[PDB]
């Protein structure tokens, strides 16, 4: 009869938002906070179990950063077999959110209910009780809301169609269903609201009854909210209030003004109240994925210059750290949000940094006899590059792999565009190299190709090209590079291509577009081309009208079917209006016409000589594609040709021999180990051989393999009986930076590479 408040994620390069798990004495579990990108992967890394959990209390404003991990989480918690699941929030917008995920989220046998809480509504459980409060950024009280009662009705119906009781038909693709092409309700009466929660606990039980402290969970996106937050909480009775949790946004600044809000909650009736601060200039930037970081470090020991080491630094808030204690050690970068020190009545032993191993436990107590029982356990997870080197990689004894050459003298060096050659010829960063589920060791797919273009005058600029981007792609980016380096990358990001509608390929695209906007915002003539299946353009539109309408004025979407190398262009479905969703559908004749104006305009802008696609043998509306880049003004013959499979079953007829043919570089899917050939054919992916076979008939001058399914990090088992028709090749690993010219210099290391992860083999074999 006790509760532990165990933090899952804190603000960090990989994990942008806080998430908190409250766990009962006998295992009843509830999430509070935000289910952002990487938040489902961080559960598996740390071996946390989600048995009994069916309640997610979503706080704050809901943009893509705050919920991009949620589609993933739902389809993972379903695949794990969870019967029910309830999403809580204080605004009807939540149903519009899940509704935007029609074409990519579908699971039967899960009872997914959305619970839209009124302003002061209580949710009583057997064990817990949870009252909500909705702060409204600018206004006071919520009147009509956002959607009318008909609009709310149809949105709930879409959610029901997404998570039905019984299986529909065995060959059912949400992509290829006409009834999901609905016109979602317009966001005109939309409101900016932070949802917060008060958590009370059920008393324990002739004798006399013991009570529990009350936890408040606040979520403040930015400063403009604070005026509304003081207006809503000034007269809030802090009687039995034991702790307040502050989920403070990036945009909120740590100044006298914030602490005038915090000061409201200085006292309770039986003593003082402890404060827990989650903020990105306060919480440390620890490594979130140690599996990945170790795997990356071992790989850097073999081929240095092809990996960056995970950064762990950030600027902290001097104002804060000085006003309490552990002031900064003078090497680490500080920030000073104001001239004067912090004006606040809070004591140092009653305020704490929200961090990963910093758990809090509440025991019950005799109301007015004794002080309220609350115990803040744990310390920040310390970490040392040198100490993990000597333990985990030094004993492997690789050629010239030592604590200096791998770590120390590499620690301050970006291996992206630095050298002479690297400027004027192609690079590929493989930011994710995995199938379906984010694993401990390989994140979901993303492939970023730098294709340079040299000018008449002879100076050379990059054309960065995104080829899919699953959950937390912008995370894995922010982690490898410094902030100074990310700006240049997004300023040169000219195109985003999606192969198909599976969630492992697109769930980071919105984050990517948000970041692209951050950097290209200010150039009125800066645009981004987005070539995707047409259903994903529905999403982008219905999402960005919610989150940032302005970005839609810079997106120049083509559509994959308008590049198909086929006389016949498949006709897309006509959008069925809102009214007529209730209980054949006409196709759109105009959708058959290639948007040739915009294609020609892409070619001129990005210097593409030819872009074309073909159909992948996988999903409906899947695609494989091939792009030919002219490399300078003063040369006709200087073309570079890239090709990228979707999740295709090997397609040697239409892709290898036709569109892909004679390509300088192929990037192909190699999901399955050869041993699982009969599973690959059902799941519609190539095996490592079937991939190499495609690369062969194509005549790929070079090859890269990605989208690996694996129980553990290994180099794939090459078949001795098959040739590599390809002057150079390599196997992708998360955060890897090849130069196109130097793709082959992995082959030299192939024998040693296999040895490197025997530690991770024996570990994952603990179940076998
Ligand atoms: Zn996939
Ligand atoms: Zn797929």
């Amino acid at each position: 009869f006790m509760f532990t408040f165990i933090p899952i994620t804190h603000p960090t390069s990989d994990t942008k938002h806080p998430l908190l798990l409250v766990q009962s004495a006998h295992g009843e579990k509830y999430f509070f906070g935000k289910i952002g990108e990487g938040s489902q992967r961080s559960l598996t890394e740390n071996k946390i179990r989600i048995s009994k959990l069916k309640d997610i209390f979503l706080t704050g404003e809901l943009n893509w950063s705050d919920i991009g991990g949620l589609p993933g989480m739902i389809l993972t918690i379903a695949d794990q077999g969870k019967s029910n699941l309830v999403l809580h929030y204080g605004n009807d917008i939540l149903n519009y959110i899940v509704s935007t995920w029609r074409y990519f989220v579908f699971r039967f046998g899960i009872d997914l209910n959305d619970h839209i809480m009124k302003d002061k509504e209580v949710y009583k459980d057997k064990i817990i009780a949870v009252k909500s409060f909705n702060v409204l950024k600018n206004g006071g009280e919520d009147r009509l809301g956002v959607f009318d009662s008909f609009q709310k009705g149809v949105l709930r119906s879409i959610v029901a169609k997404m998570f039905p009781k019984h299986a529909p038909t065995d060959r059912y693709d949400p992509s290829s269903d006409p009834h999901l092409n609905v016109e979602l309700p317009d966001l005109d009466a939309k409101v900016e609201v932070s949802t917060n929660y008060e958590i009370s606990f059920s008393p324990v039980r002739l004798e006399n009854e013991r009570h529990f402290a009350k936890v408040l969970i606040l979520d403040i996106p930015d400063d403009l909210y604070l005026n509304a937050f003081v207006e809503k909480f000034k007269d809030y009775d802090c009687a039995e209030l034991g702790m307040v949790y502050y989920f403070l946004g990036d945009e909120v600044t740590i100044n006298d003004n914030l602490f005038a809000f915090i000061d409201i909650f200085e006292k309770n009736n039986y003593g003082k109240v402890n404060h827990m601060i989650s903020h990105n200039k306060i919480s440390p930037n620890t490594i979130s994925f140690f599996g990945s970081a170790l795997t990356t470090l071992k790989l850097k020991a073999l081929q240095v210059n092809n990996y960056n080491l995970p950064k762990t630094d950030r600027v902290f808030s001097k104002d804060f750290y000085d006003r309490f204690d552990t002031p900064l050690s003078r090497g680490t970068s500080m920030c000073k949000s104001q001239e004067e020190p912090l004006n606040t009545i809070i004591e140092k032993d009653n305020i704490h940094i929200f961090s990963q191993n910093k758990t809090v436990t509440f025991e019950p107590f005799r109301m007015n006899e004794e002080p309220m029982k609350c115990n803040i356990n744990g310390e920040v997870a310390d970490f040392s590059w040198q100490e993990i080197f000597e333990e985990h990689v030094k004993p492997l004894e690789f050629p010239l792999a030592d604590v200096d050459t791998v770590i120390n003298n590499q620690l301050h060096v970006d291996n992206f565009n630095n050298s002479a050659e690297k400027k004027k010829h192609v690079e590929i960063i493989t930011l994710g190299t995995g199938s379906a589920l984010p694993s401990k060791y390989r994140n979901v797919v993303s492939t970023l190709v730098k294709v340079p273009f040299t000018d008449a005058d002879g100076n050379t600029i990059n054309r960065n090209i995104m080829l899919d981007a699953g959950e937390n792609t912008l995370g894995t980016i922010h982690r490898m590079f410094s902030q100074l380096a990310v700006k240049s990358i997004f300023q040169d990001l000219k195109m985003i291509y999606l192969s198909h509608l599976h969630a492992d390929h697109h769930l980071g695209i919105i984050s990517v577009l948000n970041e692209w906007y951050k950097y290209n915002k200010d150039d009125e003539t800066s645009y981004i081309y987005v070539v995707t299946p047409w259903q994903y353009h529905k999403f982008v539109n219905e999402w960005l009208v919610l989150e940032n309408k302005e970005i839609l004025k810079r997106i120049k979407y083509i559509s994959c079917e308008h590049f198909i190398n086929d006389s016949f262009v498949r006709m897309q479905t006509q959008s069925v209006p809102l009214a007529e969703f209730n209980e054949k559908l006409e196709l759109d004749r105009d959708s058959s016409y290639r948007d040739v104006d915009l294609i020609r305009q892409m070619y001129e802008d990005l210097s593409i000589e030819y872009f074309q696609t073909c159909r992948a043998i996988h999903c409906d509306w899947a695609y494989s594609n091939s792009i030919t880049f002219r490399m300078d003004e003063n040369n006709e013959h200087n073309t570079f040709k890239v090709s990228y499979s979707g999740d295709t079953r090997p397609n040697i007829e239409k892709f290898s021999l036709e569109i892909g043919y004679n390509s300088d570089l192929l990037i192909h899917e190699a999901t399955l180990e050869n041993q699982l050939l009969e599973d690959a054919v059902k799941k519609k992916h190539c095996t490592i051989n079937e991939a190499i076979g495609v690369s062969n008939k194509m005549n790929a001058r070079k090859l890269i393999l990605t989208h690996f399914s694996q129980r553990y990090p290994k180099l794939p088992q090459l078949d001795n009986n098959i040739d590599v028709m390809a002057r150079e090749f390599c196997f992708a690993f998360d955060s890897m930076i090849v130069d196109y010219e130097k793709i082959g210099e992995q082959q030299r290391i192939f024998p040693l590479l296999n040895k490197a992860f025997v530690e991770e083999k024996e570990e994952e074999e603990d179940v076998d």
